[PDB]
């Protein structure tokens, strides 16, 4: 409270660490329907459906122009890529597997670096 600070938690190396996870991410050769935005156009229900779309090249690009606040609203982003997928994919398709595969790997380096 006013004048009253638990002890700093050091948050310098976090924005380093954060591109090296989502370089990560980047090159693992399930996230290919992951890399660049829906295209709104040629994909029926997903203008409709999915709220908030996200992708990984949408993060790097917040990442590299300040857009990020702190560590967790760049995990919010990452977990809204895979929420979306299952929200429009079934989980036995190869997209549906793909999303699964991918947030388990994210889950792993994010608590191995961070917790």
């Amino acid at each position: 409270s006013m004048s009253v600070k638990k002890p700093k938690r050091d948050d310098s190396k976090d924005l380093a660490l954060c591109s090296m996870i989502l370089t990560e991410m980047e090159t693992h050769e399930d996230a290919w329907p992951f890399l660049l935005p829906v295209n709104l156009k040629l994909v029926p229900g997903y203008k409709k459906v999915i709220k908030k779309p996200m992708d990984f090249s949408t993060i790097r690009e917040k990442l590299s122009s300040g857009q990020y606040p702190n560590l967790e609203t760049f995990a919010l982003d990452v977990r809204l890529v895979f929420d979306n997928c299952e929200t429009f994919n079934e989980d036995d398709s190869d997209i549906g597997r793909a999303g699964h595969n991918m947030r388990k790997y994210f889950e792993k380096k994010w608590t191995d670096t961070f917790k």
